[PDB]
């Protein structure tokens, strides 16, 4: 039984204002610890505040990290002084990075396999654009989940994230039938790159759009484990995604 | 032109470490009036370095995104910058145009929108060396013509001439070699900008700048302070900071 995974991406957004209000507002949401992971992925700069504001029971992320030790890369997240820091999750491979900084999947999974290395939880996002979508939807998230592969050796600090790239700005919504799919196709690449053990306890969370009036209608499907949620996450809405099951 | 000194902590940092670089600029006596002190710390402490560090020295990102709050995971945004009391970014510095791709024109979009949301922007330049052979000026002026294309309003544009070459190699440029560089950057300035804007241009010169060569450079009147990368960590850059008001 995997444990219900609620990611919430801030993406490229924050005032000390929201930054605060958005905190308090998950301080005073009944947590049931037992049957969710939650975690938020605020913009770099509110990472440590975030951290030393939020309460104990909700994980902290980045939203991006280098692959590399300290160092002489201007401008990049370091996954040691993230985890110093005590921020103990990462995304990594997000559409947003690898569209607009074309970041490679051997790039992704450099990322992936150094901050495993140093202690993180890293989400792993994947997913297709609407020209991949027309027959290439299984081969783009199995090579990008290959590239992964070879990397690492150790899934049970990875979840995946399903990014429906297709569905976004181009008035396509994408529903729970067709998340249920491409999640199956995932669970079936796992099955048979990582053995039954590894798939069966792999998180794979839908990161298309979603509010907490259909969150229960994705977990309906046979193959969700929860979700990377995105503008939700900056809302009063995304509360009652965190805790759906009650 | 009032002299400037910047430290780039480049991707270095933990709690225990930050802490007590900030507090050895605390306890460092200034003379405010006679320079401008930036530090630009890894991202995740651009908060807590505006928290801790003496109002007297400023902070600035060492990247920014050339948009409004939005979704681009991972980026750090001018608004929320300015927001939260940082009030410096650099542009364009060599580890992103050479490791991301960074184009003249991004690094001339991200510096325009930074200082229309009210940032004061170093704008990063420089040749490689390769380039250094016979194209030095090509170079440089290419990158900061891309600047002008986009920004009509210098006043709060630092100009830092590192050559990629000096970029923790520890071969810094003579001062001489650095002088006919600036030299050549003003001239620029003053065909493109007209005479008064380009005798108020900051030109700052970076690249192996510790506190055993600083002096050499303060002799020559086109240079108008240093970037200092490696030894913005270390104590001596208590000195580089100091050493234009002993």
């Amino acid at each position: 039984a995997r444990k219900f995974f609620v990611g919430g991406n801030f993406k490229m957004n924050g005032s000390l204002e929201s930054m605060k209000t958005i905190i308090e507002g998950l301080n005073t949401t009944k947590l049931n610890v037992g049957d969710v992971e939650t975690v938020i992925f605020p913009q770099n700069m509110y990472l440590i505040t975030t951290r030393q504001q939020v309460k104990k029971d909700i994980g902290v992320g980045a939203q991006n990290v280098f692959d590399k030790k300290n160092g002489a890369y201007t401008g990049e997240n370091s996954a040691q002084s993230l985890i110093d820091a005590g921020i103990t999750y990462t995304l990594t491979g997000h559409s947003e990075r690898r569209t607009i900084f074309k970041e490679s999947d051997e790039f992704v999974a450099d990322k992936t396999k150094f901050a495993l290395e140093q202690g993180l939880t890293v989400v792993a996002c994947i997913g297709e654009t609407l020209a991949e979508r027309e027959a290439n939807t299984i081969n783009v998230v199995v090579r990008q989940l290959n590239a992964i592969a070879d990397k690492v050796q150790n899934w049970s600090k990875i979840v995946i994230a399903y990014e429906p790239v297709w569905a976004i700005g181009t008035g396509k919504t994408a529903t729970p039938e067709q998340a249920q799919e491409v999640h199956a196709e995932i669970r079936k690449w796992a099955t048979n790159k990582l053995g039954a053990s590894v798939a069966e306890g792999l998180r794979v969370i839908y990161g298309g759009s979603v509010n907490g009036g259909n969150a229960k209608e994705f977990l309906k499907f046979h193959d969700i484990d929860g979700f990377l949620v995105g503008g939700a996450s900056l809302k009063p809405e995304f509360h009652n995604i965190v805790n759906v099951h009650s």
